[PDB]
Protein backbone atom coordinates (compact mmCIF):
# COMPACT_ATOMS: atom_id res chain seq x y z
CA UNK A 1 0.00 0.00 0.00
CA UNK A 2 3.34 2.49 0.16
CA UNK A 3 3.69 4.03 -3.24
CA UNK A 4 6.75 6.57 -2.19
CA UNK A 5 6.69 10.14 -3.86
CA UNK A 6 3.47 9.82 -6.31
CA UNK A 7 2.21 13.09 -7.50
CA UNK A 8 -1.36 13.44 -5.53
CA UNK A 9 -3.47 13.22 -8.90
CA UNK A 10 -1.79 9.88 -9.90
CA UNK A 11 -3.25 8.52 -6.56
CA UNK A 12 -5.95 9.84 -7.29
CA UNK A 13 -6.44 8.63 -10.91
CA UNK A 14 -5.35 5.28 -9.75
CA UNK A 15 -7.56 5.09 -6.58
CA UNK A 16 -10.75 6.32 -8.53
CA UNK A 17 -10.75 3.15 -11.15
CA UNK A 18 -10.87 1.18 -7.99
CA UNK A 19 -14.48 -0.69 -7.21
CA UNK A 20 -14.30 -0.67 -3.44
CA UNK A 21 -14.89 2.24 -1.24
CA UNK A 22 -11.96 2.04 0.96
CA UNK A 23 -9.28 1.31 -1.79
CA UNK A 24 -6.09 3.04 -0.41
CA UNK A 25 -2.31 4.02 -0.55
CA UNK A 26 -0.21 5.68 1.51
CA UNK A 27 2.26 8.40 -0.26
CA UNK A 28 4.75 10.93 0.69
CA UNK A 29 3.48 14.44 0.30
CA UNK A 30 5.00 16.74 -1.75
CA UNK A 31 4.01 19.33 1.14
CA UNK A 32 6.15 19.41 3.33
CA UNK A 33 9.37 17.52 4.05
CA UNK A 34 8.90 14.02 5.73
CA UNK A 35 5.39 14.45 5.22
CA UNK A 36 2.80 11.17 4.73
CA UNK A 37 -0.65 10.95 3.45
CA UNK A 38 -3.09 8.27 2.82
CA UNK A 39 -5.34 8.83 -0.15
CA UNK A 40 -8.48 6.54 0.31
CA UNK A 41 -11.37 6.16 -2.47
CA UNK A 42 -14.94 6.79 -0.79
CA UNK A 43 -18.09 7.11 -3.37
CA UNK A 44 -17.66 9.36 -6.47
CA UNK A 45 -14.26 10.76 -5.32
CA UNK A 46 -10.73 10.20 -3.28
CA UNK A 47 -10.08 11.71 -0.35
CA UNK A 48 -6.32 12.78 1.33
CA UNK A 49 -5.66 12.45 4.79
CA UNK A 50 -2.58 13.73 6.62
CA UNK A 51 -0.38 11.12 8.79
CA UNK A 52 -0.34 13.39 12.00
CA UNK A 53 2.77 12.86 14.13
CA UNK A 54 3.60 13.74 17.84
CA UNK A 55 6.32 14.50 19.77
CA UNK A 56 7.32 11.08 20.74
CA UNK A 57 7.55 10.33 17.07
CA UNK A 58 4.03 8.06 17.01
CA UNK A 59 1.73 8.17 14.31
CA UNK A 60 -1.52 8.65 14.27
CA UNK A 61 -4.76 10.47 11.92
CA UNK A 62 -7.19 12.15 14.50
CA UNK A 63 -7.07 11.76 18.39
CA UNK A 64 -10.17 12.34 20.77
CA UNK A 65 -9.40 14.97 23.26
CA UNK A 66 -11.51 16.85 25.49
CA UNK A 67 -11.66 20.50 26.52
CA UNK A 68 -13.74 19.87 29.44
CA UNK A 69 -14.35 17.33 32.25
CA UNK A 70 -17.65 17.55 31.39
CA UNK A 71 -16.96 16.59 27.94
CA UNK A 72 -14.60 13.81 28.37
CA UNK A 73 -17.01 11.89 31.29
CA UNK A 74 -20.04 12.66 28.99
CA UNK A 75 -18.14 10.89 26.04
CA UNK A 76 -16.72 7.88 28.42
CA UNK A 77 -20.50 7.04 28.89
CA UNK A 78 -20.74 5.17 25.59
CA UNK A 79 -16.82 4.83 24.76
CA UNK A 80 -14.61 2.39 27.58
CA UNK A 81 -12.67 4.44 30.35
CA UNK A 82 -10.44 1.75 29.63
CA UNK A 83 -8.05 0.51 27.09
CA UNK A 84 -8.16 -3.14 28.18
CA UNK A 85 -11.67 -3.99 29.46
CA UNK A 86 -15.18 -2.25 28.70
CA UNK A 87 -16.03 -0.11 31.42
CA UNK A 88 -18.65 2.32 30.58
CA UNK A 89 -19.54 5.47 33.02
CA UNK A 90 -22.71 5.51 34.74
CA UNK A 91 -24.03 7.94 37.60
CA UNK A 92 -24.19 6.90 40.87
CA UNK A 93 -27.24 6.84 43.11
CA UNK B 1 -20.06 13.44 39.50
CA UNK B 2 -17.37 15.76 41.15
CA UNK B 3 -16.17 15.37 44.54
CA UNK B 4 -13.31 17.41 45.01
CA UNK B 5 -10.65 16.50 46.75
CA UNK B 6 -11.49 13.46 48.92
CA UNK B 7 -9.25 10.74 50.07
CA UNK B 8 -8.63 8.19 47.76
CA UNK B 9 -10.43 5.64 50.24
CA UNK B 10 -13.20 7.57 51.13
CA UNK B 11 -14.46 7.12 46.84
CA UNK B 12 -12.94 3.47 46.96
CA UNK B 13 -15.43 3.04 50.02
CA UNK B 14 -18.50 5.10 48.28
CA UNK B 15 -18.22 3.22 45.01
CA UNK B 16 -18.03 -0.14 46.43
CA UNK B 17 -21.44 0.00 47.86
CA UNK B 18 -22.56 0.85 44.60
CA UNK B 19 -24.81 -1.92 42.29
CA UNK B 20 -23.75 -0.81 39.29
CA UNK B 21 -20.88 -1.34 37.07
CA UNK B 22 -19.61 1.96 36.11
CA UNK B 23 -20.68 4.13 38.86
CA UNK B 24 -18.49 6.42 39.04
CA UNK B 25 -16.64 10.03 40.85
CA UNK B 26 -14.48 12.70 39.35
CA UNK B 27 -12.10 13.85 42.75
CA UNK B 28 -8.68 15.90 43.16
CA UNK B 29 -5.79 13.78 43.18
CA UNK B 30 -3.45 13.99 46.48
CA UNK B 31 -0.50 13.37 44.43
CA UNK B 32 0.10 16.03 42.26
CA UNK B 33 -0.95 19.69 42.00
CA UNK B 34 -4.01 20.12 39.68
CA UNK B 35 -4.08 16.50 39.11
CA UNK B 36 -7.78 15.07 38.33
CA UNK B 37 -8.62 10.90 39.25
CA UNK B 38 -11.58 9.00 37.69
CA UNK B 39 -12.68 6.58 39.81
CA UNK B 40 -15.23 3.99 38.74
CA UNK B 41 -16.66 0.65 39.80
CA UNK B 42 -16.06 -2.18 38.29
CA UNK B 43 -17.00 -5.73 39.85
CA UNK B 44 -15.68 -6.58 42.94
CA UNK B 45 -13.05 -3.82 43.31
CA UNK B 46 -12.75 0.02 42.44
CA UNK B 47 -10.14 1.25 39.45
CA UNK B 48 -8.84 4.70 39.30
CA UNK B 49 -7.44 6.59 36.04
CA UNK B 50 -5.80 9.29 36.18
CA UNK B 51 -6.68 12.19 33.59
CA UNK B 52 -3.97 12.97 31.26
CA UNK B 53 -3.53 16.78 30.19
CA UNK B 54 -1.68 17.66 26.76
CA UNK B 55 0.15 21.09 26.09
CA UNK B 56 -3.44 22.73 24.41
CA UNK B 57 -4.71 21.99 27.85
CA UNK B 58 -7.27 19.31 26.48
CA UNK B 59 -8.49 16.11 28.70
CA UNK B 60 -8.54 12.75 27.58
CA UNK B 61 -8.27 8.91 29.33
CA UNK B 62 -6.45 7.27 26.70
CA UNK B 63 -5.53 8.22 22.93
CA UNK B 64 -4.63 5.74 20.34
CA UNK B 65 -0.79 6.29 18.48
CA UNK B 66 0.83 4.08 16.41
CA UNK B 67 4.35 3.28 16.09
CA UNK B 68 4.21 2.86 12.17
CA UNK B 69 2.58 3.24 9.56
CA UNK B 70 1.71 -0.42 8.75
CA UNK B 71 0.09 -0.24 12.57
CA UNK B 72 -1.53 2.61 11.38
CA UNK B 73 -3.08 1.25 8.30
CA UNK B 74 -4.13 -2.40 9.92
CA UNK B 75 -5.90 -0.47 13.03
CA UNK B 76 -7.60 1.48 10.36
CA UNK B 77 -8.49 -1.49 8.64
CA UNK B 78 -11.67 -1.51 11.32
CA UNK B 79 -11.42 2.04 12.77
CA UNK B 80 -12.54 4.86 9.97
CA UNK B 81 -9.69 7.05 9.06
CA UNK B 82 -12.13 10.04 9.77
CA UNK B 83 -13.93 11.60 12.34
CA UNK B 84 -16.59 12.36 10.69
CA UNK B 85 -17.70 9.63 8.32
CA UNK B 86 -17.35 5.80 8.35
CA UNK B 87 -14.13 5.13 5.98
CA UNK B 88 -12.16 2.01 6.08
CA UNK B 89 -9.18 1.12 4.31
CA UNK B 90 -9.14 -2.29 2.38
CA UNK B 91 -6.14 -3.19 -0.10
CA UNK B 92 -6.11 -1.82 -3.77
CA UNK B 93 -6.79 -4.61 -5.88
Amino acid sequence: WFFGKIPRAKAEEMLSKQRHDGAFLIRESESAPGDFSLSVKFGNDVQHFKVLRDGAGKYFLWVVKFNSLNELVDYHRSTSVSRNQQIFLRDIE
